C-alpha cells in the first residue's frame, strides 16, 4: 500500500515471537536502511551492532536488568535486535573518511569541490566542537535520525519492531567494548514478528491533537 | 518498495516554485508529523508549518547571514516544516499525553492509567535531575521524527531537504517560541526539485558496512 497506511498502523511491539525469523534478503534490507539513512553534512557519525544469534542477543540483553527488567525478553525474542551507537567524539580523520568516500562514489568533478565540501563539513564539526561543546549531543542527534527512518523502514518492509531507550548503557558499552572504540550505545531496537502476547497490537494509536502541536502560517 | 525510495532519495539543493503539494499531500505531511513515535509516547515536539509566500518568508529570515544560500531552499519549496522541542518537560504535558492516551481507549482500569503516568514519570524524572540532560532528550525525538518524516515524504513521491544551517534565535524570536516553551531544531522544506538540480542526478555516498556495522 502506501507509506501513511503504514505509519498509521505500525506499533512498538511488546512481545516477540521467537520462532518468526527475518528472510535472508530482510536481514540485508535493515542493513541497508541503517547505512542509507540521513545526516548532517553526511558525517554518519554511527556504529550498528546487529544481533541475530542466541549468543549475540544474550549478549545485548545484558542491558536489561536493575530497573530495565521489562526489556529483557524483546531483545532475546526478536529474530534481530539493532544497537544504535553514536561516535564519542567527532574527530579528523572521520572527517577525513567521509570526504575521501564521497570522492570514490564520485560526487565531485574538480579537486577544488573536493575541498569546498571538506571546508563545509569543518564548519559544522568545528561550530559543535570547539564553540558550543556539544558534538556528543549534535552527533546522537543524527543516530535518532536514524532510528526514525529505521523505525518507518522495517515496517514498511511487513517486519516488526520497538525502540528502546529502557537499558543500561555502561553494561552495554563495557559488553562490547565500545568506549576504547571510541562509541556509546543510545537506543536497541529488537526487529521480528509479534506474538499473540503484544498487546500493544489491537489497542488504538494515541497521539496529541494537531491544534495542539501544529501550528499553520 | 521501501528501500528503493532510500536508495533514491536526496537532499534537494533548488526547489521549483511553482510545483505544489496536492490538498491529498498537505494533508498527509501533517498526519507524518503527527505519528511517529516517541519516548513515553512524550511527544515533545511543536511543528511550524509555512505554506504562504508570507509564512515561508518569515522562516527564512533565520537564514540571513552565514547562511544565506539556504534561503531559497524555504522560499521556494511548496511546504516547509520547522521541527522544534520543548524546553522543560512540565507536569501539565505529561497529563495531557496520558488523558489522550485514556480518552483514545488505551487502558482498561484506572490503575493502568496510573502505572503509564508513573512509567513516564520516571523516565521524565531522571532526564532531568539525575543525568542533566531533559532539553536534549527531547531534541533527540524531535530528530527521531525528521527521520521519519524524510523517508515518509520520500515514499509520497516529494522531495525534501532536511536544514541545520539556520540561526536558531532568531527563528525563536520571529515565532515567539522561548515564551510559548519550544526552540528550533531542524528546517525541512518539502516540495518537487527544479530542472536545474545537481544532487538529483549524483551518486549516494555512504561508508561501507565493514566499517560501520558489526555482526553479532
Ligand atoms: C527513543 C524511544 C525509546 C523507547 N523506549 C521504549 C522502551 O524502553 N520500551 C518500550 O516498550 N517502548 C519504548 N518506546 C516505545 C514508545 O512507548 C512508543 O513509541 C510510543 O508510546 C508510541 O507508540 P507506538 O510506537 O506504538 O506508535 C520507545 C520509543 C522511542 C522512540
Ligand atoms: C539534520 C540534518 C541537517 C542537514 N543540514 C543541511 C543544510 O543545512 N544544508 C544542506 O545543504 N544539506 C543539509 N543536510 C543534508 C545532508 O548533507 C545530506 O543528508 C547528506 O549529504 C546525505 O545525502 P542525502 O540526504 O542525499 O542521502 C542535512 C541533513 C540532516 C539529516
Ligand atoms: O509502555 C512503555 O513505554 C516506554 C517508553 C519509553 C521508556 C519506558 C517505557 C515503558 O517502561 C513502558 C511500560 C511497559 C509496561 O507497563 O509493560 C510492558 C510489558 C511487556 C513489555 C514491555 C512493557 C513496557 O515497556
Amino acid at each position: 500500500m502506501d507509506i501513511i497506511s503504514v505509519a498509521l498502523k505500525r506499533h512498538s511491539t511488546k512481545a516477540f515471537d521467537a520462532s518468526k525469523k527475518l528472510t535472508p534478503e530482510q536481514a540485508e534490507q535493515i542493513k541497508t536502511l541503517l547505512q542509507y539513512s540521513p545526516s548532517s553534512t553526511n558525517s554518519q557519525p554511527w556504529h550498528f551492532i546487529v544481533a541475530s544469534t542466541e549468543e549475540g542477543k544474550a549478549r545485548v540483553a545484558k542491558s536489561a536488568a536493575g530497573n530495565y527488567v521489562f526489556n529483557e525478553r524483546k531483545m532475546l525474542d526478536a529474530s534481530h535486535v539493532v544497537v544504535f551507537c553514536a561516535k564519542t567524539a567527532m574527530d579528523d580523520v572521520w572527517l577525513k573518511l567521509v570526504v575521501d568516500q564521497e570522492d570514490a562514489d564520485g560526487r565531485f568533478a574538480t579537486p577544488e569541490a573536493k575541498a569546498a565540501n571538506d571546508k563545509g563539513r569543518k564548519f559544522f564539526a568545528d561550530m559543535h566542537r570547539k564553540d558550543l561543546h556539544d558534538d556528543a549531543e549534535w552527533m546522537a542527534k543524527q543516530v535518532y535520525l536514524n532510528v526514525g527512518n529505521f523505525l518507518l523502514g522495517v515496517a514498511a518492509l511487513g517486519l516488526d519492531a520497538v525502540p528502546i531507550e529502557g537499558f543500561d548503557a555502561a553494561i552495554l558499552d563495557a559488553e562490547f567494548g565500545l568506549k576504547e572504540k571510541g562509541y556509546t550505545s543510545l537506543v536497541v531496537v529488537p526487529v521480528g514478528h509479534h506474538s499473540v502476547e503484544d498487546f500493544n497490537a489491537t489497542l488504538p494509536k494515541s497521539r496529541l491533537p494537531q491544534n495542539i502541536t501544529l501550528t499553520e502560517v
